C-alpha cells in the first residue's frame, strides 16, 4: 500500500474538500429582481411582488431575515421546508423557483399567486356553494395525494396557507409539515390530512370550522368530542363526506382516492 | 406597476423592532453540571440574589443554547411566591449569567437526605404551595416537565420554590394530536402524586433497580403504601397516580382536599 | 450572616473555578499524524481514506466529514453523540473509534480500518449466506450486542450496511449513529403517557437480530414490501413468511426473535447457545 505524506497529502483532503461540489441549483442574486410593492408582512420578513429583469417573469419574492431566524432557531426547520418544496412541482402547490441569501438576508423565489388567499376569499364570500366547495377539496385532494406520494406529509393545512392562481385554482403554499429493521414498538399519520379536509369542507360549506368556540379549551372539548353540528343548507353527500372525514379513530378515515370518487365531489367539482 | 436596480434594506431597518461589576460576589452556594452559582449582591440597591454562571464551551458542547434562550424566556415573564425569580440574564465571553432569587434553606432534595420523610404538615404546605405555583404556570400556558426534590428550593421562610423548568393551529387539528396537548397538564398532577409519596415515605412509589422495572410498574400503576400513610394521604395520592389523565383531579381540588385543608400551614 | 466580597478578589473568584471547572482530557491529535493513502469510500459528509499513523507506521482509516454538510443538515450533535458512544465502547466484534479531532471546515473520526468491507456488499455478491455464515455472524453480533447493552448502549440501526469486516472476516459493528445512551435522570417520575409508546429498551436489538437472521438466509428481509405503509402494516403485524429451504432450527430462533411483545423476545445468551447457532457457529 502506498501513502502520501504531509503536503502532496494535505493537498488531497483540500482538493477533495471541493469535488464536494454542492453547487448545482441555479445561483441567483438580488440584482436580478426588480421590486414592486409588498404582497404581505411576516414573522421573519416581507414579501414582494417582484420580476426577474430579464424575462420578466412576475413572482413573488420572500426575504427572510436571518438575524430573528436565529433567535426562534428554525434555520435547519427552513432548510428542511426548502428543500421540501424545492423539489416539487405540481399545479395545486405553490411552485418555490429557487432561493438564495446574503448575510443577514434569505430569499425565496417562488409562485405568484394573483387572487390571493382562500381565507380571503371566504372573508369576502361568507360561503362557498357547492361547486366552487367540491372543486377546491378536488384540487387538495390531487396536492395532498402528490405530497403523499414524495413522503412528505403537509399537516398544517388551513384557508390562510391556500393561494389561489390566475384561473383561481387553489395552491398549497406552507410546508412547514431503518424501516425494513424497526420493531413494532418504534413505529406505530396521513390521515391527519384527511381530517383537516373535513374541516375545511365543513368551513367551506358553512363559513367557519366546525369546533370554533370563543375560547381554546372550549375547542380542544369539541374537537375530542366531535362536537358539530350541520346547518340546513348544508347538503347529504356534503354531510357524508363531512362526517366520513371527521372520524375521531383516524383509520377509519376515508383514502384521498376515496374522496376524489366521491358522488358529491364527482357531481360539483368543476 | 414596478420597478427597481434600498427598499428592502428600509424594510429591514423597520423589520429591527447587566455586567459583572454590579455585584458584591459572596461564598459559592453549589457547583453543577455547566457552572458555579454564588451568593451575590446588588451593589445599588444591597439586594441579595444568586448568580448562576454558566460557562458557554460546554453549553455548546452540550448543544442547548436554544433550550437555554427558552427557559430564561419562560422563567423571566413568570412571578409567583412559589417559582424561583429570574430577575435577568447577560453573557461576556465564555460566560452566560443568571441572576435569580437567592434560596437561602437550599433544595428540598438535601432535606429529603437529611430528614429520610418529611412529616405530613410539612408536606401538604408543600403540596400546597406546588399545587399553587403549577395553577399559575398553567394559566401562563407553561407546564413543567419535571418537577423534583432536586429542583425544588426553599425560601428563608422554608416556602417552596420551583428552579428548573427543562422542558417547559387547532380547530384543523384531529382528535389524536389534541387529547396530548388537552390533558397535557395532567403531566404535574402525576407528578405531585409522585412528590407526595415521596414526602412521606422517603423514596418514589415505582423505584427499582432496572430501568424497565420502573416502566412496567409506571405504566402499571403498581405501587404500595407503607404502614404509616395516612387515610387521606392514601386517598389524595391514589386520586393523583391515575392512568388515565382526565381522571386525575384538578389542582383546585388538590388545593380543596380535605387531607390538604387539614395539614397546609398556607392558603 | 453572609460575607460579601467587591473588586477584583471578587471576580478572580469566578475566573479560579473557570479554570477549576475545565476537567476535559482527551488525546490532541492532528493532520500532520497521517500519511493518506487510497480512498475506501464516498459519504454524506465527507470521505474514507486508508491512512497511516506517521510514527508506528499504523494502518487504520481516517474518516473525513465536512463541517458545511454537518451544519446544513443539523447533525453536529448527533455525530458529537455518535462518536462519544463509540469512543468509550471497545470489543472485537466492534469497529474501533481511535479518536478523532478537527479543524475549522472538517472534523475527522480516526477508525479501525476494515479490509474486507460491508457485509452488505458480501450479500449482494453471495445473495445468501449459509447457515455456517450465518449463525456465525449472529453470534459475533450477539457479543457485540451484550457488550453495547452491559454499557448502556442501545445501538438502534443492526443491518448488513452498518456491518464491516475484518482481515480474518470477523464482523464488526461500524454505525452508531442512531445509537442511545440507555435510561439510568429518572424516570420516576413520569407518567404513563409519556412513556408507553414514546421509550424503549434493548430488546429493540433483539428484533433487528432476527431481521437479519432471516435476510443472511433469505436474501430480503422478511417484511419487504414497496412502501412504508405495506411495511409497516406487516410489521405491527408481524406477518412474514419462511422459504421452504429455511431449517427448522433457524426458523425457531428467528420466530423467537420477531415476536410483537418486546420482554417475550430472548436475551442475548439464549440465542448464543441456541441449538441452530451452537450447531451452525464458530
Ligand atoms: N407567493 C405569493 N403570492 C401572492 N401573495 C403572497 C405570496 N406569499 C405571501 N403572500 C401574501 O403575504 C401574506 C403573508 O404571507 P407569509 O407571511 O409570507 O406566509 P405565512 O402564511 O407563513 O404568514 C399572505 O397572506 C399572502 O396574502
Ligand atoms: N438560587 C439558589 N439559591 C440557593 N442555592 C442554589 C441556587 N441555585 C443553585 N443552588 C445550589 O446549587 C445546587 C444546584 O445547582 P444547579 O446549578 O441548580 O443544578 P444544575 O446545574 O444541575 O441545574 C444545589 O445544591 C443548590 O443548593
Ligand atoms: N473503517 C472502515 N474500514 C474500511 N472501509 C470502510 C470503513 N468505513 C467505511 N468504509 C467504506 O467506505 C464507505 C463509506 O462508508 P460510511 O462513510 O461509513 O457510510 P455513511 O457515510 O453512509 O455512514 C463504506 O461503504 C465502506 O465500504
Amino acid at each position: 500500500e502506498d501513502f502520501r505524506s504531509g503536503s502532496e497529502a494535505f493537498d488531497l483532503i483540500a482538493q477533495d474538500e471541493e469535488e464536494f461540489n454542492k453547487s448545482k441549483k441555479r445561483q441567483w442574486a438580488l440584482e436580478d429582481f426588480e421590486i414592486g410593492r409588498p404582497l404581505g408582512k411576516g414573522k421573519f420578513g416581507n414579501v414582494y411582488l417582484a420580476r426577474e429583469k430579464q424575462s420578466k417573469f412576475i413572482l413573488a419574492l420572500k426575504v427572510l431575515f436571518k438575524a430573528q431566524l436565529e433567535k426562534a432557531g428554525v434555520e435547519h426547520q427552513l432548510r428542511r421546508e426548502v428543500e421540501i418544496q424545492s423539489h416539487l412541482r405540481h399545479p395545486n402547490i405553490l411552485r418555490l423557483y429557487g432561493y438564495f441569501h446574503d448575510a443577514t438576508r434569505v430569499y425565496l423565489i417562488l409562485e405568484y399567486a394573483p387572487l390571493g388567499t382562500v381565507y380571503r376569499e371566504l372573508q369576502k364570500l361568507s360561503k362557498f356553494d357547492e361547486q366552487r366547495t367540491a372543486t377546491y377539496i378536488t384540487e387538495l385532494a390531487n396536492a395532498l395525494s402528490y405530497c403523499h406520494s414524495k413522503r412528505v406529509i403537509h399537516r398544517d393545512i388551513k384557508p390562510e396557507n391556500l393561494l389561489l392562481g390566475s384561473a383561481g385554482e387553489l395552491k398549497i403554499a406552507d410546508f412547514g409539515w431503518t424501516l425494513d429493521y424497526l420493531p413494532p414498538e418504534m413505529i406505530e399519520d396521513e390521515k391527519v390530512d384527511l381530517w383537516s379536509l373535513g374541516v375545511l369542507c365543513y368551513e367551506f360549506l358553512v363559513g367557519k370550522p366546525p369546533f370554533e368556540a370563543n375560547t381554546y379549551q372550549e375547542t380542544y372539548k369539541r374537537i375530542s368530542r366531535v362536537e358539530f353540528t350541520f346547518p340546513d343548507f348544508v347538503t347529504e353527500g356534503a354531510r357524508d363526506l363531512i362526517s366520513r372525514l371527521l372520524k375521531h379513530n383516524p383509520s377509519q378515515r376515508p383514502m384521498l382516492r376515496e374522496v376524489l370518487e366521491h358522488p358529491w365531489i364527482t357531481a360539483n367539482s368543476s
